[PDB]
């Protein structure tokens, strides 16, 4: 039933957020980024491109509080999606973009690569929850909220995750980062060297096969000069680095 390859960017060509790579900056907010990116995609898919917006990482990062975790010091993706169902999320684009209600306040940086931006440092402070949109944006904060119908776990099964993406759009997942992952440029990632650095949340938007190796198509939040234009591929079908073990998703309410 499922195709040998699937790419959400090809399936939903009128949904620009699916193609977009963000930059979490010097802040451990991957849990938030994986969520708002997939939510942005799912709102566009759910409306057949009639509503296409960058959902605010700032809003999720700053305003969830204890139920999600500890802001820039890590969080729980499951409860990020739950926050979307309970209190909703406003719009917000990239740093100094002036796009949406609450654009990201933490500046971009170079994540384990050379480039013109400053080098990323450790976990910076979590910004305050400010329930007010930026100057120049309409409508108001309350009026700009987008809500989810539900949030749920996807089972630790390759085919179930594929089915979920195929039907309902990109999902959030998490995997264990080893030091060799940081150097990723292209191909299918499999862990071959290096120690455990910690967990990392990302957006899964498809799958395929390359030179006989099955993979998941993943968006990272380390800007576009990391990896393969901000994306990477990782081995699919063996719960590699736990990539199939913490997938989470949710369906939008209609605005
Ligand atoms: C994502 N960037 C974040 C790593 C931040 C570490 N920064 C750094 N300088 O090393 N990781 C996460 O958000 C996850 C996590 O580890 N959460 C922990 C277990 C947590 C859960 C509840 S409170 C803290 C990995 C996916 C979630």
């Amino acid at each position: 039933k499922l195709p040998a390859s699937f790419d959400a960017r090809e399936q939903w060509p009128q949904c620009p957020t699916i193609k977009e790579i963000r930059d979490q900056g010097s802040c451990g907010s991957c849990w938030a980024f994986g969520a708002v990116e997939a939510i942005s995609d799912r709102i566009c898919i759910h409306t057949n491109a009639h509503v296409s917006v960058e959902v605010s990482a700032e809003d999720l990062l700053t305003c969830c509080g204890s139920m999600c975790g500890d802001g820039c010091n890590g969080g729980y993706p499951a409860e990020a999606w739950n926050f979307w169902t309970r209190k909703g999320l406003v719009s917000g684009g990239l740093y100094e973009s002036h796009v949406g209600c609450r654009p990201y306040s933490i500046p971009p940086c170079e994540h384990h690569v050379n480039g013109s931006r400053p080098p990323c440092t450790g976990e910076g402070d979590t910004p305050k929850c400010s329930k007010i949109c930026e100057p120049g944006y309409s409508p108001t904060y309350k009026q700009d909220k987008h809500y989810g119908y539900n949030s749920y776990s996807v089972s630790n099964s390759e085919k179930d995750i594929m089915a979920e993406i195929y039907k309902n759009g990109p999902v959030e997942g998490a995997f264990s980062v080893y030091s060799d992952f940081l150097l990723y440029k292209s191909g299918v990632y499999q862990h071959v060297t290096g120690e455990m650095m910690g967990g990392h949340a990302i957006r899964i938007l498809g799958w395929g096969v390359e030179n006989g190796t099955p993979y998941w198509l993943v968006a990272n939040s380390w800007n576009t000069d990391w990896g393969d234009n901000g994306f990477f591929k990782i081995l699919r079908g063996q719960d590699h680095c736990g990539i199939e073990s913490e997938v989470v998703a949710g369906i939008p309410r209609t605005d």
